[PDB]
Parts: structure tokens; C-alpha cells; sequence
DNA sequence: TAAATTTAGATTAATAAT
DNA sequence: ATTATTAATCTAAATTTA
């Protein structure tokens, strides 16, 4: 039976809404050691999600949407085997609703656009011809008390289809960086050094975590490790289970970090850096080198890692990838089968056969 | 030569309408 | 209920700036 996705995405519960579950019947082969956690995005090409639960011991996916968690909405699917009773969000919570998350919008916003929440942080923004052309369109009636509905269609929808939001007299701008840096959980400037362009900031902070769900996912942990655990971060990025942990005061006592972007492991050793942690970062480029006996190594080492976490590449599943959604098999999006390999090796020191 | 700026629809799920 | 519509969607790549 194909899976469906939940209506609403609150998963197994989310915060201030009804619908929480503290229990779950999960496979035995599903059992940790190692606790693993794995994000993608939710809508995949038909017949994705079912796969890469299969590869996951039948794991049935936990489907969340961030917009209960943020303004901009974000629907992902994460399997795992944590326990998901006792869970909390780290505080303080961000901004629920547009009129919170960007005060200065009173100033700009229309009263027809009757938007609470933002869409998907993705990473390709407005054009800066869009904010010019809703600007164009909708000067000829400044000085009409409301532009009538067809235009009124036009420009939502624009503003809808491009995450825009009101800056300027008739000025329907995109996100800067570090409004999706505040939107998904991270500090500010989180990747603002490392000699990181803004486009890269844009793409990095596109492909990334919303912290704050992530974190209401792992908290779980806190009781379970009270000396700190160890991490093997599969497609680490700008770091988003890392800052999880972080603001869930959870020691990382060793990170195994894999992220095949300089850039992207620079900003994780900068917030390595910044933040003081006491244990040790290690970092890998590409996983595809990664080696199963080195994993084998660092665990004799470190005495095995106590989570495995990671999101391999939405590439070929986004929606919005007009070329190349060819599904799981592609070129990028394949290499959720490494991950599942390390996760495998990681397996068999843990619980073994 | 790195950045930034354009230049490009399709696939499903959700919702409304038979 | 079967199905029309409405809607959301962690992009790729070819130019052009600077
Ligand atoms: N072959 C490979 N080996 C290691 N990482 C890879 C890889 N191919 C792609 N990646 C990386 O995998 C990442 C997935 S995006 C996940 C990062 C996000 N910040 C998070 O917290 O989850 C991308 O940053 C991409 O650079």
C-alpha cells in the first residue's frame, strides 16, 4: 500500500497543536545501538519514500511540516528510531506568523495579501526582474484604494511562488540570509564567514535543517546520554544537527563530520570554533570515499558513535528541479544508499550479525 | 574566474466541485 | 465518492558582472 502523507504534517505531535503520540511500535531490526535519524524532503517522486523505508528497516517515515515550528513551512520526512515520548523544543521557540517574524512589514504589507506563514526556504530566491515587475504592475493604481482582483491574483501568486516579502512602497522582495538564517534555527551570521559567497550562503541555507525541528526530534536524547554521545554526521552542510544539539545542550563529545563542500566544512569548524565545544571535530569530504573500514577504525577508536544523523541530497526528488527529478536513482540522491551502507557498518559493531 | 543573475515546467498532494 | 482545479516545491545550467 503506497504511503500517504499525513493531513495535518504534525508527525508524531507537534507543539500547541493537538494529535501528540507517545508511543510507537517499531521493528526489532530497527532497535539502536546506533540511534540514526535521517531527513528528506517529503514530496518525492511516487514511490520514493517506500524505498527508502525498505532500506530502513520498514521504518515507518514521521512526516513534519516546520511552518508549527516557524513562519516557513518546510515539509520533510524523517525516519528514526528515537523514542518519541518526553520530547521538548528548545527555547525560546522563533517567530510563529509574518506579522512577528518581520515587524517592519506592517509598513509595506497589503491588506489583500492575507499571508500568515511563509513557503518553502529553498534555494533559488526571486529575481530581482520579479520585484520590478510586481513594482510595475501595481504602481498605474497607487493612487486607487485597492487594485482590482485579476492583478490581485498576478501578484499573489508571485509572491507566493517566490517566498516574497513587503519592503518597500510597491517592493515584493525575497529572504535575505539572514532571515532564513533566524527562520531555520541558526544564529546570526552562522554563515556569514569561511569566505562564503551569498550565493553559496543562499544555496547552503536552502539545502539546510530547520533547527528547531530537528532539536524538538532529538531531545529525546538529553536523558538518555547525560555524559554526551558520539556523532557520525552524514551530508553535514552548514551543520544543522549539530546546532540542534547545541541549543539542546546535549556534549558532542566527537563529530565525525562527511560534507563534500569546503565552504560548508568551514562554516562547521567556525561554529566548532566559536561555540567552544570541548570534544573533537573530524571531518571527511566525500562519503563515497569514506571507506567501511575506517568507520570500523574511528569507532575502535571513540567506542562506536552513539547517533548517526544525516539528509542525503534532495536533488533529484525537489519539485522544483525542472531537468533532472529523476527520482532515487540519481546521480545526487543515490547516495542515500551510502549513508544507509555506513549506517550499516556502524550497525555491525553496535548490535552486530 | 568567482558571484550573481537569469532562464528554464512537471509532479503530485490538497482542496473544491461535481 | 470520481474527478477537475488549485497549489507547493531543500533546483540546473547558461550567461553576464565585475
Ligand atoms: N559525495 C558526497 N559526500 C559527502 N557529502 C556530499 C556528497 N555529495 C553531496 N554532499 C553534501 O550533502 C549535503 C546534503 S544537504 C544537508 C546539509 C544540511 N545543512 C543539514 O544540516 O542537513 C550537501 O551539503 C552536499 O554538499
Amino acid at each position: 500500500e503506497p504511503i500517504r502523507l499525513p493531513n495535518p504534517m504534525i508527525g508524531f505531535g507537534v507543539p500547541n497543536e493537538p494529535g501528540l503520540i507517545t508511543h510507537r511500535s517499531l521493528p526489532e531490526l530497527a532497535r539502536g545501538p546506533p540511534f540514526f535519524y535521517y531527513e528528506n524532503v517529503a514530496l518525492t517522486p511516487k514511490g520514493v519514500w517506500e524505498t527508502i523505508s525498505r532500506h530502513l528497516f520498514e521504518i515507518p517515515p514521521e512526516f513534519v511540516d516546520s511552518k508549527y515550528f516557524c513562519v516557513a513551512a518546510r515539509k520533510r520526512g524523517y525516519i528514526h528510531n528515537l523514542p518519541i515520548n518526553n520530547r521538548f523544543q528548545i527555547q525560546p521557540p522563533p517567530k510563529y506568523t509574518i506579522h512577528d517574524a518581520f515587524p517592519l512589514s506592517k509598513r509595506w504589507w497589503p491588506e489583500w495579501d492575507k499571508r500568515t506563514k511563509l513557503n518553502c526556504i529553498l534555494t533559488c530566491t526571486g529575481s530581482a526582474q520579479l520585484t520590478n515587475r510586481i513594482r510595475v504592475a501595481l504602481e498605474p493604481y497607487n493612487e486607487e484604494p485597492e487594485p482590482p482582483k485579476h492583478v490581485q491574483r498576478y501578484v499573489i501568486d508571485q509572491c507566493k511562488k517566490w517566498n516574497l516579502v513587503w519592503v518597500g512602497k510597491n517592493k515584493a522582495a525575497p529572504l535575505e540570509p539572514d532571515e532564513m538564517e533566524s527562520i531555520l534555527g541558526f544564529p546570526k551570521n552562522h554563515t556569514r564567514g569561511g569566505g562564503m559567497s551569498r550565493t553559496e550562503r543562499f544555496k547552503s541555507l536552502g539545502n539546510s535543517f530547520q533547527v528547531d525541528t530537528v532539536a524538538y526530534h532529538l531531545s529525546v536524547l538529553k536523558p538518555i546520554f547525560p555524559h554526551g554521545i558520539n556523532v557520525l554526521s552524514l551530508f553535514t552542510g552548514i551543520g544543522g544537527g549539530e546546532v540542534a544539539l547545541h541549543r539542546l545542550q546535549i556534549k558532542m563529545k566527537l563529530v565525525v563530520s562527511v560534507e563534500i563542500s569546503k565552504v560548508n566544512r568551514n562554516i562547521l569548524k567556525d561554529f566548532w570554533e566559536q561555540t567552544n565545544q570541548t570534544g573533537e571535530l573530524i571531518e571527511f569530504s566525500d562519503i563515497q570515499h569514506l571507506t567501511n573500514d575506517t568507520i570500523e577504525g574511528l569507532m575502535e577508536k571513540y567506542g562506536g558513535f552513539d547517533l548517526v544523523i544525516g539528509g542525503s541530497p534532495c536533488n533529484n526528488l525537489a519539485g522544483g528541479n525542472r531537468v533532472s527529478r529523476v527520482g532515487l536513482e540519481g546521480d545526487q540522491s543515490s547516495l542515500f544508499f551510502e549513508y544507509c551502507r555506513i549506517l550499516e557498518v556502524v550497525r555491525a559493531r553496535m548490535r552486530g550479525s
